[PDB]
């Protein structure tokens, strides 16, 4: 059961996508879109806030129901009383099986009758802040997280009977708030969207894979600086970032819902490049957050790395290195974990001191003895660390789930990231592990 | 002995250089560049003319002397005035070790003096059209196409004591007129305009042997249109032509003259790789305009790059061919030479109708034979000759000295040129000859 606010933001990020889709498609001038705070109480201080993304749908049979519309719609109704008093009008983007296309215009007495759903549920959930109750025992059970099927019945039956006026305006949200329109088939649209794309030369699978994601990461960025004026968009712009570079575009962000065969992919065969070459110094950037499991398990991971890229001394010439912002003291440990299973590493930071000469040197490696001083190392993503774009440049850099990407230099880097949900895939996906 | 014109035509190229310099370092709208039509009286009717670059040095030892600027100054005053009275400021830009920088200033006094230079070749070549001799034996002489010594002198002696006076409006001929500006060292000037090429990411050779052509070879064409009006340039386009496609681009001719010990240099070995793959399908273009002795030559240039990469059956997987444009007809006078030592390579034309379909055949190489069906292709490029790009789209197009450009798609086709006079020039670049 994905949770709600899930759901939301599932929904505005495909409304993200249609809007991106016409800026494609229009080739021209386009209004002013600036991102929502809404996902959490950010309190950006933006008082240009028009979109409201927070649609969601549930299962539909055939033409519209009543009843096809949830808390949702309550959930927005309460958001727009906010704090601030600002302009927060939300919108819903769902199809109806068989229905006009059109707007479910704001006749007032159309959404009374909605309002009267009479489920404890949404009682208890959102309308309660909508309606002071003068019952302050009811007010008392809603606080006290506990509550019976008494209760439950005698709740609903004050708010069925003896409906209780709200302070808060009712001609003002009932007609100049919200909206609704149908939408569009996002689990049909892919196609169309992907057929739209293909315009230029591009390539087959490139658009699917890089191009795209790349499009959709600059919308959802477009809008995150703190400067309010970052949002002007003109013709010029679009056609310039439509065909500035798209050759590599610096991808940030990836793993669509493709073929997620438990899988990820883009960053799956790619990864060949880069590092079937016996001369480079590829890192791994990653969180333990994202991950599941990080108190003695990374170690073996590296097992799997450290005696298939680097063997064959004749060959290689450069060492594995791995990085995780984990702590300044957590990883203390693994510090007597990491020669547990014969194998030569380093920590790279042991203590609060972020060592600069042993993460970028070269190991000297000697054929005939079959062995290294260290075959890899690992590393710590710290907020005071950039060691992979100045020197060995990380020739296959990863990042997964969220990461601090910022404060770097970001020139002449292959910045492949993947966002995973532990490391296990990884393994599968360098092509180590034959399954998961 | 080179020609002075082709100096002058080296130092345009030079000052176009700097031109495309300045136009990197700046990114932004700047003057309006326009070619000159000076090499040879073409008489494009064009006013709009203001480079008009006829610069020339000599030798260097120690600072500037009035002696340092030989007859090109004469033709620069006599090309001034001509039949129709053209536009025609020219410019000067010679170099010094370490001299004041600046103009020459506009002074009578100083053209005057530098104008008395009595020196037979100055006067019986150019300025001896400047003054119309009174002397009509003189012109009768200059005119007989044979001259003695006794006769030298006695011009010599005319124009010395017995100075004439010009036809001309010395006084705005030898004031409005003429810029003077001093250079720099061009051959350490090379090396910085490498290093500041290599500016964004690029690679280590592609700038200076991908990039670089480019742009000069652009810069070279942007005016050669008929049309007046293509000179107009802007921040838009500048920036649009430094990194809007940039990956091949379509280039025309290499690199002229660098340090060569008998034979061009630095693209001699960044052509082996994309080569050794057995995938790599680069491409020839060759004109017999340029070149000598191609009338049986590239016959067994044939052969010689037959064994080389197209042998080892094992491996090697595709075949090269050369699309040239020799003649309509005289490819099938070729084509006796082709099939002799039992090399079946295509016409290309098939006689003289080329195409589509069997151009791009791929061979099949036999194992057990150590041999293939067809050893080569090739084919000769006229208006309606379009097959690099379309099918294995010749990675590497190789051009020498510059031919035809016109309608082509430019994707994902390296370009290089090889300017060579014969066969063993271009064998040697290609690394399968020895020597020169």
């Amino acid at each position: 059961m994905m949770s709600r606010e899930a759901d939301h933001t599932i929904k505005g990020f495909l409304y993200q996508f249609n809007k991106t889709l016409n800026s494609i498609l229009s080739s021209t001038d386009q209004d002013e879109i600036q991102i929502e705070g809404i996902i959490e109480d950010i309190d950006i201080k933006n008082s240009n806030i028009t979109n409201a993304i927070q649609c969601k749908y549930h299962e539909s049979k055939v033409r519209h129901n009543l009843s096809d519309i949830y808390k949702p719609i309550l959930q927005m109704l309460l958001h727009f009383l906010e704090n601030d008093s600002l302009n927060i009008k939300y919108a819903l983007y769902a199809y109806f099986p068989n229905e006009q296309v059109g707007v479910k215009e704001v006749t007032k007495s159309q959404i009374e009758e909605i309002l009267s759903s009479s489920n404890f549920d949404y009682i208890s959930k959102y309308i309660s802040k909508i309606k002071p109750p003068k019952e302050q025992i009811i007010k008392e059970l809603l606080g006290k997280t506990s509550k019976t099927t008494e209760d439950k019945t005698r709740i609903k039956k004050y708010y069925e009977t003896s409906k209780l006026e709200t302070i808060v305006d009712i001609d003002k949200f009932l007609r100049d708030h919200f909206v609704f329109e149908i939408g569009l088939s996002y689990e049909e649209l892919m196609n169309e969207t992907k057929n739209l794309l293909m315009k230029e030369g591009f390539s087959l699978e490139d658009v699917k894979d890089l191009f795209y994601p790349n499009s959709i990461q600059y919308i959802a960025e477009l809008s995150i600086l703190p400067e309010a004026e970052k949002r002007i968009s003109s013709k010029n712009k679009l056609i310039d970032y439509l065909k500035g570079n798209k050759k590599t575009a610096m991808s940030r962000w990836t793993s669509e819902v493709l073929t997620r065969k438990q899988l990820l992919k883009v960053r799956k065969n790619q990864l060949v490049p880069s590092l079937n070459i016996n001369s480079r110094s590829r890192y791994f950037i990653i969180d333990p957050d994202t991950i599941d499991n990080f108190d003695d398990e990374f170690i073996l991971f590296v097992k799997d790395y450290l005696d298939k890229y680097n063997s064959k001394i004749k060959l290689h010439t450069e060492t594995p290195c791995f990085i995780l912002k984990t702590d300044v003291n957590n990883l203390s440990e693994y510090h007597k974990r990491f020669v547990s299973r014969n194998i030569q590493i380093i920590t790279g930071y042991i203590g609060d001191t972020f060592y600069f000469k042993e993460f970028n040197k070269e190991p000297k490696r000697i054929i005939k003895d079959n062995w290294v001083e260290f075959k890899a190392r690992i590393s710590c993503n710290s907020d005071e660390v950039i060691k992979c774009i100045n020197y060995k440049k990380c020739d296959d850099l990863y990042i997964v789930g969220g990461v601090d990407v910022s404060l770097l230099d970001t020139a002449d880097v292959n910045i492949e990231n993947l966002e995973i949900n532990n490391f296990r895939e990884l393994k599968y996906l360098l092509s180590m592990l034959k399954e998961i």
